[PDB]
């Protein structure tokens, strides 16, 4: 079977996961893991409790690794155990994938190091101090790397895994059980898009949460210029 | 706070849950229930464990109540405990909605009767027994009623309800900080849009849940018809 495995950790945006996780669990022969320290429960952002099903000793070498986001990536920036992990399956990976700012943890891997690579909207300045070519696209690939942002993103580059993995009439037909075709009521979903003072809005709400993050990034950083 | 409500039951389609619950969940003076007959697992039907939150009996009057669809739908079809549940609810919530053949679980406690409603394509006859006018359009709203159509429909609209709940510029902001802004690498997500290859193989491996869900679906309108 492909196994395909996504990191579950504290304060992981749980969209992030749980969407391409249903997309790639609907292909035959797949296995998907949710990859914590030990199997047991986990606590997305919004409360919204998930089981991991495996620890990092006993998962497989994965075929797809993901990284969701949310606010735990912090933490997860500056986890040793976590960081190494993803690199050791990164080696071997057909494909090493992330959602949002899960690509700020492959940074902190030491990842994205020359990687053409993207991140949510209001963090994308950390993707340098990474070792990255940020860009300013919603999915961004460069050889084995797929980064993508938006709480579709991972739906969407698991519809073109499937069409790699698989064929393209197999996505379509995974597309079609899903009914999947999204249309969103508003088109905010981009600071260009958005109304200025949306954004502003939304700059302000992150601000506390940036500024830690700076922090944090140097700190990885440093490691990686070690 | 303003109470929405989820159904969580065994078999679900998780993405039609934790879609929207991430939108909504992100809203402010917001409380979001998973609600079962007890707290405690439930599987969906890739096999992800989720938590419900809450029994029917601790559940608090809801304004929103949403139902997922999924494999489980046959069998909360003619769960009595679960239809009176939504029945109770939906009698007094501002908002009644679904995904995908939630809608046939709305059916079943009796609250399509003459009213606009959509469901997954592939199920689509069923409405109609269940005292429905079918509607094929991906979102249907009659009166405080919303039914939509696709793994993600309730994202779409979570940001109708958070924008009529708040205000516009508040779903907006919602949208912008989940980076929301879809866009899928294929065109298959409607049968009218599909393949007709790719239609015919999703019809045919549907063909022997339809099969069982016609005769419980004739079964439960007995029910309404007494
Ligand atoms: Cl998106
Ligand atoms: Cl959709
Ligand atoms: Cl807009
Ligand atoms: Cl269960
Ligand atoms: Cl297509």
């Amino acid at each position: 079977a492909v196994q395909i495995g996504f990191l579950l950790f504290p304060e992981v945006q749980q969209l992030d996961l749980t969407g391409p996780h249903d997309v790639l669990a609907s292909l035959p022969d797949v296995q998907v893991h949710l990859i914590w320290k030990e199997p047991g429960p986990v606590v997305a952002s919004s409360g919204l409790v998930l089981q991991a099903t495996t620890s990092f000793a006993d998962c497989p070498p994965l075929d797809v690794i993901c990284i969701p986001g949310g606010t735990g990536v912090g933490a997860l920036m500056e986890d040793p155990q976590a960081l190494a992990f993803i690199r050791q399956q990164a080696a071997r990976a057909r494909y090493v994938t992330s959602v949002c700012t899960g690509s700020l943890v492959l940074g902190a891997a030491g990842l994205l190091q020359g990687k053409r690579a993207t991140t949510h909207w209001a963090y994308h300045e950390l993707l340098a101090p990474l070792g990255a070519i940020p860009v300013h696209e919603r999915v961004v690939r460069d050889g084995n790397l797929l980064t993508g942002t938006g709480i579709t993103a991972g739906i969407d580059f698991a519809l073109t895994l499937a069409a790699e993995l698989f064929d393209a009439a197999t996505a379509q037909r995974v597309q079609l059980q899903l009914e999947y075709a999204p249309a969103p009521p508003f088109n905010a979903g981009s600071p260009d898009t958005a109304p200025a003072s949306v954004v502003q809005q939304a700059r302000q709400r992150a601000a506390d949460s940036l500024h830690k993050r700076r922090e944090i990034t140097l700190r990885a950083a440093a490691r990686l210029a070690a």
